[PDB]
This record gives C-alpha cells, sequence and structure tokens, in this order.
C-alpha cells in the first residue's frame, strides 16, 4: 500500500500552495538555481557534448565575465578545455571553437548546417530596413556583395584617393580639434575625431558629394541615432519600446527616405554616371532571376554597407593613432616612406603609390591584427553537426562562435604577440592573401581555405568585400597624418585597453593625443 504516499504528493502539493508568500519566492528562486546545477552535472556526463562552462545563475550563464573580457574568458576556458567549449549566454548556447580549425568548421560550413541570418537579423534589420543583408535568403545576400563590389574596384579606388585626400585636409583646416591654419600644436580624443573623418571621407566617396554636403547640417545626428539601435543591448532585447529604439526607426526612415530622393532625382534626370555606390547600384541592382531592388532596398543596402565600415575604421585609425604615439621610431620610419615613394611631397597621393607602401600597409595589417574590431562572430546552428576527429555534436539551436581576434593575440602564431611590430609583416604587407585554391559564392573568388591564423576579413560565403576599401580610406588617411603631423602622449599616458562592451572593440576613452605641425607654417588652402 504505497496508494497513501500519493495521497501525501497530493497533500503535499496543496500544503505547497498554501505557503506564505515569503518562502514561495524563495522557493521560485531556490528550484531552478537547483534544477540548472543537477541539469550542468549531468549534461557534463554526455561525451556527445563539448564541455560546458559551469555557471551559477540559470539563464544569463557566462554573460557578465565573457561581455566584459572575452579573450581572457576564450584562454581560460581553454586551459581547462581545450579549444572546443560551450558556455550558456543570455538565453543560448554558444559553442566557442578556437583556432584554425575553428575557422575551418564555421567559415567554411555547409549552407545548410548554419545561418548567419538567423543570428544577425533581430539586430541589423531594425537598424537598416527590410529586404536586405540578413531580412532576406542568403542567395540574396550574395548578390547584394555583387552589386556593392562594382563601387569597390581599382578604378573606383583611384578616383577616391584625391576625394578622401580633399576631406581629411578640410578636416585639417575646419575642424575645432585641430585648425592648423591656426594652431601648431593641440589635444586631441581620437574617439571624438577618428569617427567624424571616417563619416566624411566614406560618405564623400561612396555615397557622393550631396550627401556628404548632408553631414555638414543637423540631419549629420541621425546617424549617430542610427549608431544607438546598433549596441550589444539591442543583442538581447530586439524591440522594447522606449525612446533611443524610435529614434533609431526614425533616423532608418529618415536617411533611407534621403537616399531614396536622391535615387528618384538622379533617375528623373537620368543624372546616373559612374561617381559614387549610389550611380553604381541604380545601374546595377538586378537579381538573376530578374527581380530589381527596390529604391527603399538599395536604400537599405547603402545604409548598412557604410554602418559597419564606418565603425570598424574608425576604431582602426584610432587604434593606429594611440600605438604610434609611443613610437616615435615607427612615425620616423613611416615619414621616411613618404619622402621616398613621394618624392619628398612633389607627387601628388595616388592609389598606385600607395600600393608602394609597404611599411604603411604594413602598419595597417599589425594595428588589425592586435585589435580585431570584432571580438566574436556567430552562426546559428540548424542542423545537428558533427565536429572531425571527436565524438562531439553540436544540435540545432546552439550556436558557434569563432574568434580569429583570438587567435591574432596568440604566441604560437605570432612570436611576442602582444608587441606592436610592423616589421613581422616585412615582405608580407598585403591585406589578406589567398595561399592556394579559390572558390565563388557569387561575390567573386575569394579563398577556400579559411586556416590562415590571420583572419582579419573573415572568410567562406560571409566573407568581407570592404577590405580594399578600408585599406584605401585608411591608407589615405594615414599617409596624410604622417605627413603633416607628429604626435605623442600626455605625459604617463600609453596604449588604452579595449572597452570590448560596444559593438565594436574600441579603445577605453578618452583616448588623447598631443599633436603639432612637422611644418608649424604650411597652410590649407580653400574657402571656409
Ligand atoms: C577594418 C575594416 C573592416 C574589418 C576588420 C571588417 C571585418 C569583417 C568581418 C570579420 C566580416 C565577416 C563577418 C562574419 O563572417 O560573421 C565582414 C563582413 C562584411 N563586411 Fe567588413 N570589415 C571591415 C570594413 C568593411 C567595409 C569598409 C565595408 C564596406 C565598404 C564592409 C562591408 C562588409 C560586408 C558587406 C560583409 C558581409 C557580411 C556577410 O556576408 O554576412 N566591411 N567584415
Ligand atoms: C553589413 C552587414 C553587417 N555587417 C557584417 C556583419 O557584422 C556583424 C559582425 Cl561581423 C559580428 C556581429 Cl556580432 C554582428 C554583426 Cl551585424 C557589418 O556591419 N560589418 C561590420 C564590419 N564589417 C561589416
Amino acid at each position: 500500500i504505497v496508494g497513501e504516499a500519493l495521497e501525501y504528493v497530493n497533500i503535499g502539493l496543496s500544503h505547497f500552495l498554501a505557503l506564505p508568500l515569503a518562502q514561495r519566492i524563495s522557493l521560485i528562486i531556490i528550484i531552478p538555481f537547483i534544477y540548472n546545477i543537477v541539469w550542468q552535472l549531468l549534461y557534463s556526463l554526455r561525451k556527445d557534448r563539448p564541455p560546458l562552462v559551469f555557471y551559477w545563475i540559470p539563464w544569463v550563464g557566462s554573460a557578465v565575465v565573457y561581455g566584459m573580457k572575452p579573450y581572457e574568458f576564450f584562454e581560460e576556458c581553454q586551459k581547462k578545455y581545450g579549444d572546443i567549449f560551450s558556455f550558456v549566454l543570455l538565453g543560448r548556447v554558444m559553442t566557442v571553437y578556437l583556432g584554425p580549425k575553428g575557422h575551418e568548421f564555421v567559415f567554411n560550413a555547409k549552407l545548410a548546417d548554419v545561418s548567419a541570418e538567423a543570428a544577425y537579423a533581430h539586430l541589423t534589420t531594425p537598424v537598416f530596413g527590410k529586404g536586405v543583408i540578413y531580412d532576406c535568403p542568403n542567395s540574396r545576400l550574395m548578390e547584394q556583395k555583387k552589386f556593392v563590389k562594382g563601387a569597390l574596384t581599382k578604378e573606383a579606388f583611384k578616383s577616391y584617393v584625391p576625394l578622401i585626400a580633399e576631406e581629411v585636409y578640410k578636416y585639417f583646416r575646419d575642424s575645432k580639434n585641430f585648425r592648423l591654419n591656426e594652431r601648431t600644436t593641440g589635444t586631441i580624443d581620437v574617439m571624438v575625431t577618428q569617427p567624424e573623418m571616417t563619416i566624411f571621407t566614406a560618405s564623400r566617396s561612396l555615397l557622393g558629394k550631396e550627401m556628404r554636403a548632408k553631414l555638414d547640417t543637423d540631419f549629420a545626428y541621425l546617424y549617430s541615432d542610427l549608431d544607438k539601435g546598433f549596441t550589444p543591448i539591442n543583442f538581447v532585447f530586439p524591440n522594447l519600446p522606449l525612446e533611443h529604439y524610435r529614434k533609431r526607426d526614425h533616423a532608418q526612415k529618415a536617411i533611407s527616405g534621403t537616399y531614396m530622393s536622391l535615387i528618384k532625382e538622379r533617375r528623373k534626370n537620368n543624372d546616373i554616371q559612374d561617381r559614387d555606390l549610389i550611380d553604381s547600384l541604380m545601374k546595377n541592382s538586378t537579381y538573376k532571376d530578374g527581380v530589381k531592388m527596390t529604391d527603399q532596398e538599395i536604400a537599405n543596402l547603402l545604409i548598412g554597407v557604410l554602418m559597419g565600415g564606418q565603425h570598424t575604421s574608425a576604431a582602426t585609425s584610432a587604434w593606429i593613432l594611440l600605438h604610434l604615439a609611443e613610437r616615435p621610431d615607427v612615425q620616423q620610419e613611416l615619414y621616411e616612406e613618404q619622402m621616398r615613394v613621394l618624392d619628398g611631397g612633389k607627387k601628388e597621393l595616388t592609389y598606385d603609390l600607395l600600393q608602394e607602401m609597404p611599411l604603411l600597409n604594413q602598419t595597417i595589417k599589425e594595428t588589425l591584427r592586435m585589435h580585431h574590431p570584432l571580438h566574436s562572430l556567430f552562426r546559428k546552428v540548424m542542423k545537428d553537426m558533427h565536429v572531425p576527429n571527436t565524438s562531439y555534436v553540436i544540435p540545432a539551436g546552439y550556436h558557434v562562435l569563432v574568434s580569429p581576434g583570438y587567435t591574432h593575440l596568440r604566441d604560437e602564431y605570432f612570436p611576442n604577440a602582444h608587441q606592436f611590430n610592423i616589421h613581422r609583416w616585412n615582405n608580407d604587407s598585403a591585406s589578406s592573401y589567398s595561399v592556394g585554391e579559390e572558390v565563388d559564392y557569387g561575390f567573386g573568388a575569394i579563398s577556400k581555405g579559411v586556416s590562415s591564423p590571420y583572419l582579419p576579413f573573415g572568410g567562406g560565403r560571409h566573407r568581407c568585400i570592404g577590405e580594399h576599401f578600408a585599406y584605401c580610406q585608411l591608407g589615405v588617411l594615414m599617409s596624410i597624418f604622417i605627413r603633416t603631423l607628429k604626435w605623442h602622449y600626455p605625459e604617463g599616458k600609453t596604449v588604452p585597453p579595449p572597452d570590448f562592451t560596444s559593438m565594436v572593440t574600441l579603445p577605453t576613452g578618452p583616448a588623447k593625443i598631443i599633436w603639432e605641425k612637422r611644418n608649424p607654417e604650411q597652410k590649407i588652402g580653400g574657402r571656409h
């Protein structure tokens, strides 16, 4: 007789529901806390699952330590478990595969196994708009990248270089942070100057003179509002109604509206040349199945393409300025390269001459090695994936996290990895290179192997298409900085540590350097 025991299950439940509000709250906390803990212990039994990092608080998982110092988190985990391990992150299970094998396993994964758009769309679609990037099937993305690459050709870069140079000089002339016709020395915050210099140079050359002229007005404020939707807090709550969410949505309509306006006027005048990305997409945005991109979609694609490049590039020139500020030896060497290639300054900077500045391109390369703008790249796992040479299975619904930026900082692949050393790239100054066989996903032949320990631009179907644009812009900018200014730190200041909490891993500010003119009496012409 134990039906008598079932009587007391019933009675027991009855007394549960009758406990005071204090104990019941105490229990709605202690009961998932405990379940979680035995669940992990039970989980670590399975040999077909990668090791899972232990955590106390349910749902939150390892969010706090990962969110604040993800490379230290990765390293500590790698010591305990090796290169494959999992951890819970605000609701989700992230499986990290560290090292070159990890790049291979994730970047070169089969289309059917993983989805970038499933990982990213909830974050990007509201910022950029509907119908493009991650708000469309992968095949559509592939053709958009193709369309955009058509405004990123060598001949495009030859015409961008003087426009970008004009903008840097205008900024030296007019911005309160410099004013080189009035001041010979000054303090700047690189996280104030570099985003402005970036948006100004990127706008003028990819969007055109009209759009660049709008940045001189209050309209510029909308791009900032748009940033606030592109944060690792929309990370988790994609849409819950308070005000910076509205300003985001408002900015998107307003900016896309403006782009659509210029598009429609250019077509109404047949004022369609080869100046911009705008001209380019208007002439070339028909998918292979014959469907044309709408004017809304084109405008949304413009926002998305310029947003990403804006923050990665601005963060990178800020890090460059910061590393160089304590290396007058490297400024000196870069300066000598400038005098030699540009014949004392008597040659005008062109895209061709940029390619003959290996030490400048190595400086960019090395900065990107020590400061990858994105410490983590994600895919949602769509089908149970087996991990080669293990018994590990990664179930659908998990996420895979790859981190080439972590490998960038390993001594095994980069001797003295925490040292800024541009000469480690002697006779290897290329932004990237395919050491063999290629493949084409729809936007041109890129490398098939994604095993390089140096992968600032990722690889596989989702690979960056902006690398050459970014070197062009960073190149021109840094060439003018070097030729015009020397700079150094305020007393006792040094290279700041990264802030990893933002979307990109910019430096912890205020990040200030002191500039001074190389030629105090040099004037920059033009009306203002
Ligand atoms: C230093 C500058 C940059 C760095 C380090 C960088 C890095 C990256 C990385 C790592 C990815 C791959 C993301 C993933 O696989 O999850 C990517 C993708 C991409 N980037 Fe860049 N990027 C930079 C600048 C730019 C610029 C200037 C542009 C445009 C002109 C651009 C446009 C794109 C596009 C369209 C993708 C495709 C993403 C996809 O297919 O899912 N990026 N970038
Ligand atoms: C253009 C579509 C979104 N992208 C590409 C994917 O960007 C990412 C990356 Cl690389 C990581 C995470 Cl965590 C989220 C997003 Cl949206 C960009 O804005 N970027 C950023 C740098 N280069 C391009």
